[PDB]
Parts: structure tokens; C-alpha cells; sequence
């Protein structure tokens, strides 16, 4: 279709993790347990809500009282997603990866960092060999095995079928 031609070129890192991570303008707790807000911003990993909101108003720069805009949502998740890209290429693990993956599995890639951070997804030493030489149905497979993937299928399930395939199919008809 026209319009389904299209549709790759509104796909990007930022609308990929937007709907994996949902957008969220109060402190909530993921799957994990752990406080959260924006688009998947994890404030910190203590139980204390206390630290959440500390961690919060150091994050946007004024006295939030656990509430943030919808601007100040964007904002923040455009420092994380960069965060996360600049952990992939300063890693020598990841970013010879990266440089071998095609556009929209380089978005998964970026996307996985941004859930897991940079040493646990280097970890996964088997899926990176497996990545690297193109065996993409082994890589979604050995994914599906994780305990990133198994606690929290809904937040990971479009990563995985978007390393398997490289389209944005996974993301379509929300």
C-alpha cells in the first residue's frame, strides 16, 4: 500500500520506544517493580519513593512533586535515548554490532540498551555473535530465553520481533 510504504519513513528510534515504554506524566512503577515516569525514564532502583522523586527534580530542574509535562517528558527522553547511543559506540563489544546491523535493527539495538543498559546487554555474548552474522531467527530465539524478555514480555516482545525481521511490523496496528 501507499500509506504502508509510508509508514517506514515515520518509524524512528524515538516512536519505536515511545510505544514500547507508553508515555506517563506521574511517578509510576514498572513491571519491575521500579519507579519511573515520562517515556521509561527509571528514576532509581531503591524502594523508597522518597529517592524517586529526589532523583526526579534533579532530573528536570525544579521542585516537581512527582509530576512532570509533557515537554519535560520529551526533553528527558531525548537525553536518554543519546545516552543510550553514545554507550553503544564507546563500547568495543557493541558498536563493531551495531556497525554491522542495518537501520531499523540498529533502532532494536539502541532500543535494548535504553531497557537494559550497556553491560547487560553486552552480556549476551551468544545473541551478539549471532546478530553480527546475520542469524536473526537463532538471535530472536535465544532472546526469548532471557529473563529481560520473560518478566516483562510487553515491554520487550516488538524488540524482539523487530531483531528477527528488521521492519517495523511489530509496530503497526496498535
Amino acid at each position: 500500500t501507499t500509506e504502508n510504504l509510508y509508514f517506514q519513513g515515520s518509524m524512528n528510534i524515538f516512536e519505536m520506544l515511545r510505544i514500547d515504554e507508553g508515555l506517563r506524566l506521574k511517578i509510576y512503577k514498572d513491571c519491575e517493580g521500579y519507579y519511573t515516569i515520562g517515556i521509561g525514564h527509571l528514576l532509581t532502583k531503591s524502594p523508597d519513593l522518597n529517592a524517586a522523586k529526589s532523583e526526579l527534580d534533579k532530573a528536570i530542574g525544579r521542585n516537581c512533586n512527582g509530576v512532570i509535562t509533557k515537554d519535560e517528558a520529551e526533553k528527558l527522553f531525548n537525553q536518554d535515548v543519546d545516552a543510550a547511543v553514545r554507550g553503544i559506540l564507546r563500547n568495543a563489544k557493541l558498536k563493531p554490532v551495531y556497525d554491522s546491523l542495518d537501520a531499523v535493527r540498529r533502532c532494536a539495538a539502541i532500543n535494548h540498551v535504553f531497557q537494559m543498559g550497556v553491560t547487560g546487554v553486552a552480556g549476551f555474548t551468544n545473541v551478539l555473535r549471532m546478530l553480527q552474522q546475520k542469524r536473526w531467527d537463532e538471535a530472536a530465539v535465544n532472546l526469548a530465553k532471557s529473563r529481560w524478555y520473560n518478566q516483562c514480555p510487553d515491554r520487550a516482545k516488538r524488540v524482539i520481533t523487530t531483531f528477527r525481521t528488521g521492519t517495523w511490523d511489530a509496530y503497526k496496528n496498535l
